């Protein structure tokens, strides 16, 4: 590996230089001679052993008393010694408070697929490792959402659980975020709902959950403790802000009876610092007007929002060539955008949030040699070009700590 | 190993086994991707043979004559041409061969379930600028075909010694000159403010309005490049109306119908064919006429936003978007009413996934660069956004090569 990499801004003509890739701990996938830049991630008995985690808590307590300026000391040298004390007789370590917001925060930051983290310093982080129960999860789940929800002044923030240890006692929250809508496949093949969601609905109503079947019915939270099988609880509708999507110019798009919730809150990822893994570690912040995936909903039968709006809008949907799925995905997201701030719900949209990304990435390669990023994904899903992410190229690399992909639990479970 | 490749809207899976045939280096490594650098990174004899046999042998392969008579008869025969004169000449057939699948292997080109149906005109025997530009200008008219535009390469006298190289300086065939104004904007097309500077130190006059064509700059076996006006009944152009939008024909805006790429480097065992000029027809969304000055401070974005009286203070409003539909929906419109050849990013896209499930099937795989795949706008909505790719390079294969002006010693 060479010791500085350019990358270059063909719209600027910027060219910043890269020596952070030199710390990156993980794979990427690709080789010399393959790429697997789109690929989307290229056992359980399985844990660290003890001699695989003395090198990565090392490496961890080494890089966190090296960013509080001691390293080297006293305290750096006597933290070495007990975290290898712990690992020696039990196995496995316990992180200490400061530790575990520090991995957290540059978990986030090293998140290269995320445009938001220019935010990173900024995340309130929960400490719930003294949990036991499903019910206690709940507990800790709906402090987290009204914190994070702030009535639409919403504050990133993570609530971890307590890390895992034979593999066999997992915490596990089952949802893939806190808040989703149901979705119901019926009989005739049509989707009510989300169809996005359509197994993790038959799941909940597997375990007993009662849908109202609904459009926008929120999921139970599905909630595992200590390996043991997961509970269904009822979030209180009245912690969940939801904003109506209206259109500022469009009478008609209220009549379209939709609506989305305010805050984002991935929960199926797992947080890993110093070697330990947190599979339960529900981490919150607040949408890009694209990501809401409200235009897959249907309308009627056959026709989703995206059509409907079309129809609506009374475009030519025969050839594609008018362009009108384009016309209407912009209409679409100004409405988006246009309801969350009418409601005074926190938003951005993607030329904000590229634009806030490119003095981020230029402030962490000043400031820290480096800003591993994610093309593939960091650009907006629509009208990429006339964002500032598109031109501007990037050195995807992993680095620790890290979010990472877990397998669904319904996968891997040992039912009681 | 095999690998293996999901559609997330589809859930078809494609197993890629063609990758193992590739032996260039891609730039990324285990611990570094490089998937979105637009580039990371004379031939002896020695390295020749090689890779001269390596094509040679998948020529042959690729007509069911592997192994055969005449199969050992070229390989004997290229051995031995190298062995005397340090360079081979190919076949015609291994030429258009090489061309067609130079197309074939171009990870980053989404037009590619054409690559088959390539004219390719031979030009090895060209010795002047004089005749590089009658061979351009055939191309020119031979593509063009009244806007029934036909994909072609005219292919060039490979590079020697790399001092009597060929080369088009010109970045296409057809392009309209920016002139960088005093005031502060740019009249005419603004990325090609350098070039066209360069034509006019070279003696070109320009007529200083907002689509002159650029002459041809022309280079011929080492020596200084000459200018060359084509001739203006070879140009196809088409006026840029808009179906609903009165209005949008006042920004007089026009654009040229054909995309003739001529500052790249076409390798074929071994071989280099550093002029090798090669077309086919647009995709809507790469006419860069959005970038255009209509007065002295706005955009041709600015402008549709400003006629449509869209609110431009504020991003959330979107009207950069907007704009931005409104200004292919015209172009799209314009070239299908003049009936010239295009394609919308749409249709194209889906033609592409169609293309990938072809070359899986019957070459195991298909290299796809992601990053440039999708288009630049709506990505999300075209079929590719959720298509998982492998990108890999195979040759033949199209390259990039430095602009002549750098390494050109002048005399
Ligand atoms: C504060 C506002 C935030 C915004 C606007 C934001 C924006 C985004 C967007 C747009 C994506 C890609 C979405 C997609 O492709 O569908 C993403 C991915 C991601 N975000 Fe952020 N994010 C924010 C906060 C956070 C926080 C607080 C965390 C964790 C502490 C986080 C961690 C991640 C990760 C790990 C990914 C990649 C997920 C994966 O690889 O599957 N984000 N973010
Ligand atoms: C026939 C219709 C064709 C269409 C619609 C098409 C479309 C495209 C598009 C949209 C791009 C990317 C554009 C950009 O990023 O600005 C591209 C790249 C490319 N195209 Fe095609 N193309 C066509 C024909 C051809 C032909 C005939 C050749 C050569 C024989 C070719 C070779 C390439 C190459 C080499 C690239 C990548 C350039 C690079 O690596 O820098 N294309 N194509
Ligand atoms: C905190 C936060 C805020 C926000 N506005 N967007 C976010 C988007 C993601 C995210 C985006 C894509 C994605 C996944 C998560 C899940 N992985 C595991 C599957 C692949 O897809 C995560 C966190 C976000
Ligand atoms: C290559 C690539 C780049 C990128 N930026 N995002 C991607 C997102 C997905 C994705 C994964 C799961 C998923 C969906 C999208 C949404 N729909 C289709 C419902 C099913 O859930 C797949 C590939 C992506
Ligand atoms: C034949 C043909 C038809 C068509 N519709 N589009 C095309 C686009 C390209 C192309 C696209 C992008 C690009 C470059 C060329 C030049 N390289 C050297 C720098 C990187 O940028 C090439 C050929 C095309
Ligand atoms: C990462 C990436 C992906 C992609 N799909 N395309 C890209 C195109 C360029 C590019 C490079 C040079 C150039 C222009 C575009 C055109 N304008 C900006 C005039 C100046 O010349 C750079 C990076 C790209
Ligand atoms: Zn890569």
């Amino acid at each position: 590996c060479p010791r500085f990499l350019k990358v270059k801004n063909w719209e600027t003509e910027v060219v910043l230089t890269d020596t952070l890739h030199l710390k990156s701990t993980l794979e990427t996938g690709c080789t010399e001679y393959i790429c697997m830049g789109s690929i989307m991630h290229p056992r359980p008995e399985d844990v660290a052993t003890k001699d695989q985690l003395f090198p990565l808590a090392k490496e961890f307590i080494d890089q966190y008393y090296s960013s509080i300026k001691r390293f080297g000391s006293k305290a750096h040298m006597e933290r070495l010694e007990e975290v290898n004390k712990e690992i020696d007789t039990t196995s496995t370590y316990q992180l200490k408070d400061t530790e575990l917001i520090y991995g957290a925060k540059h978990a986030w930051r090293n998140a290269s697929r995320c445009v938001g983290r220019i935010q990173w310093s900024k995340l309130q982080v929960f400490d719930a490792r003294d949990c036991t129960t499903a019910h206690g999860m709940f507990n800790y789940i709906c402090n987290h959402v009204k914190y994070a929800t702030n009535k639409g002044n919403l504050r990133s923030a993570i609530t971890i659980f307590p890390q895992r240890t034979d593999g066999k006692h997992d915490f596990r929250v089952w949802n893939s975020q806190l808040i989703r809508y149901a979705g119901y496949k019926q009989p005739d093949g049509s989707t009510l709902g989300d169809p996005a969601n359509v197994q993790f609905t038959e799941i909940c109503i597997q375990q007993g959950w009662k849908p109202p079947r609904g459009r926008f019915d929120v999921l139970p939270l599905l909630l595992q403790a200590n390996g043991n099988d997961p509970e269904l609880f009822q979030i209180p509708p009245e912690l969940v802000l939801e904003v109506p999507i209206r259109h500022p110019k469009f009478e008609w798009f209220k009549d379209l009876g939709l609506k989305w919730y305010g805050l984002p809150a991935v929960s199926n990822m797992l947080l890993e610092i110093g070697g330990l893994e947190f599979s339960a570690c529900p981490f919150s912040g607040w949408y890009m007007g694209t990501e809401i995936g409200v235009r897959d909903y249907c309308d009627n039968s056959r026709y989703n929002i995206l059509e409907e709006v079309a129809k609506k809008m009374n475009l030519d949907m025969r050839k594609t060539s008018s362009l009108w799925k384009d016309q209407a995905l912009v209409e679409i997201n100004i409405a988006v955008l246009y309801s969350f701030q009418s409601d005074k719900v926190t938003i951005v949209d993607h030329h904000s949030a590229t634009e806030s990304f490119i003095k981020h990435m230029e402030n962490e390669y000043r400031c820290r040699g480096g800003c591993p990023a994610d093309w593939v994904w960091i650009v907006p899903p629509m009208s990429g070009s006339i964002t500032p992410v598109f031109h501007q190229e990037m050195l995807n690399y992993r680095l620790t700590p890290s979010f990472e992909y877990q397998p669904d639990p319904w996968n891997t479970h040992v039912w009681k």
